[PDB]
């Protein structure tokens, strides 16, 4: 069972990310993770830091060795926090002298702050809002890194993602492959893959730049070249569907997700709701993907296509109205983040969220303790499939 963990503060020593059970010898480099990390940072509009790269555990000479894979990913302005954020016992009176350290009692409307104080009984939301950032998807993309390579080199399958919409855009029709990341990616002032939107998206944090508010979006992964079978149909849990939502969905300030067509989707009739399947000069083929490569909650061999609705993260600086748990008196939020837009970003966390679960479902499906083995077994299942 391939699992993932991360660990970290946003302000702490580093991140760590622990990938369990991943298999032996899938090629995966610092280099790798370090590239992922890049793209984690792309996209205008963001806030947003050098991301150094250590691979502590579970890798050599650039292969898997199969037991845990610990990647610290360095948080570059600790030595600011060295104080703040110490993990041991700072003297409380040279603490009290220090401004970064003054508590943070006005939770952020839109942010774990409230809750998390009230759930752990926090005076302060440094310790809520330290775990709760997104600072820890850079984490996530660094255990992704792995999935990705694994699920390339086992599969010969690719993650990417494009910015559907942002704001108030009209939003996107039709999925990029492979081939178009670099200009989707990168390129992309909006990892947008259409012109048109592009300009469209641009256009609006333009306008909430300019009016200094903070935008989200959808975003829109896409996994190619996917084999038939992985997930299953035998718990709700087990559906990819499931799976895949609830990763998509615990990344932060994700508020929806859709699997193809999703919501549109139910609004369709059953005439023109699915993906009919015709003979194919080899293998069914279809012509639409509404489903989004899921039927029956197993992927059909279409493009996986998960689209995650990620609500504005940064809080708009003077405009959010909230109480100061000190007082008990109205107060302003204090934004702490100042990214007009992060959706871009997000695509690409989403797409680590989605390669984890292909890979963990692709070793769930095909096992083997190494790539070779999975690969004999993929082998098998691809060459028994053709049968027919």
């Amino acid at each position: 069972m391939l699992r993932w963990i991360t660990a970290g503060e946003s302000h702490g020593r580093a991140l760590v990310a622990v990938v369990e059970g991943m298999v032996a010898g899938v090629h995966v480099t610092s280099a790798d993770i370090a590239d992922q990390l890049a793209r984690r940072r792309l996209g205008y509009g963001r806030g947003a830091e050098r991301d150094a790269v250590t691979v502590l555990s579970g890798i050599r000479h650039g292969s898997t060795l199969g037991g845990p894979i610990a990647i610290e990913i360095g948080n570059t302005e600790w030595p600011k926090w060295e104080t703040v954020m110490a993990a041991d016992p700072v003297d409380p009176a040279e603490l009290a002298d220090v401004a970064r350290n003054a508590p943070l009692t006005r939770p952020r409307p839109g942010h774990a702050d409230y809750a998390g104080m009230l759930k752990y009984g926090f005076d302060d939301a440094r310790p809520v809002l330290e775990r709760a950032s997104a600072r820890e998807t850079a984490a996530r993309v660094a255990a992704g890194t792995v999935a990705r390579a694994f699920l390339r080199q086992a599969l010969g399958v690719e993650v990417l993602s494009h910015v559907i919409s942002i704001g108030a855009s009209a939003p996107y029709e039709g999925p990029p492959p492979r081939a178009e990341d670099l200009p989707a990616i990168d390129a992309s002032p909006v990892r947008a893959y259409d012109k048109a939107a592009e300009a469209d998206m641009i256009a609006q944090i333009e306008a909430a730049k300019k009016d200094g508010d903070t935008l989200g979006g959808v975003v829109e992964a896409v996994a190619l070249g996917l084999p038939v079978g992985l997930g299953s149909f035998t718990s709700g849990d087990h559906r990819l569907d499931s799976q895949l939502a609830a990763a998509v969905m615990g990344i932060q300030a994700i508020k929806g997700v859709e699997i193809g067509d999703g919501f549109q989707t139910a609004r369709r009739r059953g005439s023109r709701a699915h993906d009919e399947m015709y003979p194919g000069p080899d293998g069914v083929v279809r012509s639409t993907n509404r489903a989004g490569g899921l039927e029956g909650g197993m992927t059909n061999g279409q493009p996986l296509r998960v689209r995650a609705a990620m609500k504005p993260i940064s809080t708009v600086p003077r405009a959010l109205a909230t109480v100061d748990l000190a007082t008990g008196d109205e107060a302003v939020a204090i934004h702490q983040r100042s990214d007009v837009c992060a959706v871009p970003a997000a695509g690409v966390v989403v797409e680590t969220m989605v390669a984890l679960v292909l890979a963990r479902a692709a070793l769930e499906k095909f096992g083997g303790d190494s790539l070779a083995e999975t690969q004999r077994n993929i082998a098998a299942y691809q060459r028994s499939v053709a049968d027919r």
